[PDB]
């Protein structure tokens, strides 16, 4: 099948700050995905509204999202009610481990809909969540 | 006169699901009734919709030179926008603040407008009737 | 149809000070207007205030066997009151809930009402109007 | 590589009741999908479940002399073990903590783990195949 | 040197509600004195308003590469955007947060910043003033 | 003995609605059923119920120079009627207090009871069976 | 001058308990000695009690013309009743609140009265003997 | 019928300190008059006290197939163990919670029960009758 | 008797800003009109201002030896300072504390004393006449 | 004099890590040097390991027959087992709380005993010492 | 002019310990360059720095006669001292508060300042760098 | 060696309270009992008391130079003093702070230290024998 990469704010600039920028990745989700026969988009974004207008349109295209919001996950209550507006499933991904970060990184108010969530578990978690997604 | 209806994040969404709670309409058939309702009052209205902030803020900004009155249904974006209630405050356009569904029957985030303090008022859970309510108001002023 | 305009606490003081806030109108006058209001509706209502909680509560109780919806004006106990809040719970007659000032740019208390939850709505900061826009929104359903 | 998937309290009623949020299976049946899984890829797995909260800290000290990583299941006890925690940091294992339901869409109390900060991460409410995709990212590791 | 003076939402609006004959201090008076501030210290200043957090977050991206430092008012995204915050974190230049007024007068939303703990500082209270004493902080690095 | 069975705001709507958190009888249905078990076990129940606060403050002041105890079923007020605590609080007599749904599964304003830390106990969930349960401990305790 | 002494719920229990708490006289002891006090300033006082808020609020109204201050011991609605604050800020009589135990050294939900912000002070703490004490300051303005 | 009487940590203490508060017997005399109580109505009882978290949480998990129902008083374990919590959220079987001294009036952590939400109801301060009024409940059942 | 008058930081600023909330009257004043009232009771007043915390509490200690009966008004300290608290709690003389300003209506930090749960009693609001009130009551001690 | 040296869960991972926060002394380490001190003093000493509460709480309870004193050193359950606090009240013995790390230096969560308020005192960071110290205060008592 | 820059507890300590938050400078090195960068703007300066909060406000109530602006550089008396917040409303001089490191990076309570709101302003972060902005709004105004 | 003694606000009045919580002894008993300690093991000690913050900072500051630990009971001052928890953190020797009573029996903003963090540690509830065993740890440093 094929399923939507969506990034968000400051997802792009992953390595000035894993060791793999966001073109590391992409390029070997991209290579994780011909080898297990499943098609993949992916998009970035700074602006809280073009995430929002991706999950609308994201309903008569894709069969799931693998969403990492960035910072957007702990405020954005508009991208949560943009998720529960459509049908398909979508996976939260954080790649560091929130938890042992800042106390309001252990909050996100888009899990609560999604399907679920996975943190800390690095570029990896992005291929997880594309393999839950073909469970469904 | 004329007013600008402004609809934020996921209001364009309307109808996909539980109807119960925000109705069995479409944003678009809420439009077309409120056109009746616009001719029948004999006055103007102009109807955004935009799932970013930034859109909003500069309709509101915009508006000063345009509408006499707003009708603001932001969406989620009630409950943090501390931008779009500095942008209500920048005008001198009363702001009709509504919402359909009953927020405070549904999640506690929900509860609480950041815009609201800074609007005329504000009219919740009265359905897509609310908007015809709200500009009502606004004529009365 | 016959409305019950049902009037809390302190709310029978209107009048007497800042109509910035509050208006200058008395009680008195608004339920002039609003009865005025009504025949240009073809409607009826039947006003009632009471600065004690039990009369109000009394009266919810009570208006589910001759009103077709009540419109509530608690004043203070808004913030408080979980008894009305469940007077209301029990009727099956639509309830909403008016304030005439705009209560999210006053006191911090006064941002949480504990009896919108369970009724249909509330409209607040819209002044007097609010009244008219509630019977208007009850003649709706 | 030999790993230990431990399960705490409540963790065998996976049955008891309600698919919907949990899924339909057993415990038993979550143990036989993952044996079959490891022993093509020259994989073991141990598994232990207890109500108690010693016998998972003993199974967590214990394991560093014989398992190259845990999967952690602790039930409720994530939401207020801190002696659970300890014992996590106090062992050089790459430790991944897993709930099957959407622990963020029930109960208030479920919505913060004291046992994840000091893990290598967690994942919550990919069902049963949370244990697969945990394992997985141990041989990542 | 060359600075980014970088403004967010509202900013624009400086003045508005203000009569006019003493008109206040608009954006545009400001930037035009900082022009000639900067001219007599011998540096370069470019500057950028926008109502939109993610052409904040673009800009501040974009920085690194043509600029040795910024000075930014958020406006209201200030209290909230945790975004700008981690835009900030990013990249490797100098970034001073300034605010006109004395938020700490006005509404308790506004006393605190989630984007000053990553930046080098924070001006608040002293007016269009603050804009060349962080110039000037900027220059001594 | 003789006990007060004392109902606060709402009491008289139980059957209004959901049978399921209150139980499908009414108040009347219940204060029959109390009266046959008093009767039957040889001792007197009055019951008072009122949508007034202060009716109940009333009744808890006067109840020392008539009762042996009081099972007390305030409705909402007990979530935040001081002035009603402080009524139990200045008489001498026993008082029980009763809610038949299980508030703890309910809105989270309904866990808190700021009259129970003066009154002897307090019994909630057990549907109308609690008024019973609650005669009996004050039959227990010898008025 | 003419003063009412409005004392509020459990006031009239004064004497079933704890003395050292709240002395040992009753409120018919403390009415007597206020009586011949006030004798002797050559000065009137009322009296009325009650265990019911509505009765409180409307003394409170009624007030305004037949008297020239109120001294209010409200008893626990102090804690609570925003109807009551209200009532005060309705008039314009000067309100004086008295509670005679110390408030501050009992339970926590004592420690904040919701009526105290409207009216001009309050004494906490010093026996009957505040009810004297409030209305010396009302003769001195 | 047929229940189970289980006891959480220190309640096997009922005793060496404060009869004032708890009540003089100890827990051994409870158990004999609960004996004799449960002979009188026809009805068999099991004891089982433990100081271990997961003894009891073994204890609920078998009661299912072996009682028709239990009275519950976990201690201290009350006000934290969402893990026996999540025990009787899986079982079939009605469940009391009782506690003999009076929670509410002591201290504060004590007046919160994280199990009374998915147990039939609480009883709490009135002795070791609880027990008893639990136990016809449950016959009531 | 002798009683002790004790002022607290920026007491002895009483007039240099608005005279609104506490009067215009300055500290010196209000200590002759004191000097004036103690005569007229025939009862003799030292006075002592200081802008240190530990200068409050050394006179705190000695007024043991001295005095019958302390009036504190703290300033500022009183919502902070729990060493001037104990200070209070080690004499055996009756304190009261006064503020001249109705705090409760002022900023929400001054709305609890740190101060009062350990002293006889508290008079908030009453303008200068507080300090004769609490002369008053303290005879009567 | 006989003392219970009781040690709750991961203590006896002591020295397994960092020697700075941690000190570098093993559980047996610290035990080897406790004996030898208690061979003059004339006094015995008994430890007692155990990673589960349930145990801690048997031993405390089992004490009273056995011992004098117990020093104790719960690990991580001091900031959440009341039912370990239950059982220090429920005997007669002193009780000494001993943490060998400075926790008012780390994690929040650490910064209180829900165990001290019950116990005679407690000893923080003073490291293995605090556990000799704890035995000196016992022999004073 | 003529400023007074106050500097408050533990500043004289600046050095002896980090330079890497707070800058490798002693407070007399700071004193030399002020003193230079005042001559060349050709302005006077005095310098104070205690240890003692009522040093501070001392200094403040007497600086009203003598200068024309006060540079504040508090310690950690910022966080605490509503003294010093009312020591600095009682004068009609400018005040501007500077702190050298960026507060915001470090402890959670030095996060809020108790005397900004009603001083002219804050400066945070930007080091020793901030005396000599400080004083420049000061003569900019 | 040479420890500093240092006592805070209120620890002269040991002894004209509560003899339980307090103790028998006076501070000159305490000293005298410290002296006579401190010669059996051959250490030197100073004693210092004080009723002012900034007269302990001072001391804190000076101890540098001459003593090798510092013995702290700031009195009240431990819950809300962060002046002297920087001065603590400014200088080189290690101190360790003591409170005779058990402070977490007691009120609850004594539950609290804002000077442990940056200290060695913290005994509290051994009465005088803490300073003692402060003594005692100083002495392996």
């Amino acid at each position: 099948p094929h399923f939507l990469i969506l990034n968000g704010p400051n997802v792009n600039r992953l390595g000035s700050r894993g060791r793999q920028t966001l073109t590391d990745i992409e390029t070997d989700l991209f290579q994780f995905a011909e080898a297990l026969h499943i098609q993949l988009t992916f998009f970035q974004s700074n602006h809280e509204g073009d995430l929002i207008d991706a999950i609308h349109e994201a309903e008569e295209q894709y069969s799931g999202i693998v969403l990492n919001p960035g910072a957007l996950s702990h405020y954005s209550y508009a991208i949560r009610d943009a998720v529960s507006s459509i049908s398909l499933p979508v996976v939260e991904v954080h790649l560091s481990n929130l938890y042992a970060r800042e106390e309001f990184r252990h909050q996100s108010v888009i899990a609560p809909v999604a399907k679920g969530q996975i943190v800390g578990l690095g570029a990896e978690g992005y291929k997880l969540a594309v393999r839950y997604l073909l469970s469904q």
